[PDB]
């Protein structure tokens, strides 16, 4: 299961595919680096950020802050649920606060 997931890559997947082989795995990997690549290459995040959280990424800072203005609340508020969690200093919690 350490691959059936990250498969959501560029020349590796795309759209109604990337999130088609993620419900089978639990487990997985690449959550902070996948949000930076899936957010700068084709609109997805709303999808690639609503079927993974999986610990990381809480703030700081890029995806974290990003998700809030648009219009990602309902999942946004949950994205922090893990924040103060295996996590609790400034720039990261003062960020949760800020956030």
């Amino acid at each position: 299961n350490t691959s059936a997931v990250q498969v959501l890559i560029e020349h590796i997947g795309n759209l109604d595919r990337a999130y088609e082989f993620a419900e089978r795995c639990n487990e997985p990997a690449v959550w902070s680096q996948l949000a930076k690549a899936q957010l700068q290459k084709g609109m997805v995040k709303e999808a690639i950020d609503s079927y993974i959280k999986a610990d990381d990424p809480s703030s700081y800072m890029e995806v974290v802050q990003a998700a809030n203005t648009s219009g990602n609340w309902e999942e946004l508020v949950k994205y922090l649920q893990m924040a103060r969690k295996k996590a609790r200093e400034s720039y990261v919690e003062t960020e949760l606060i800020f956030a």
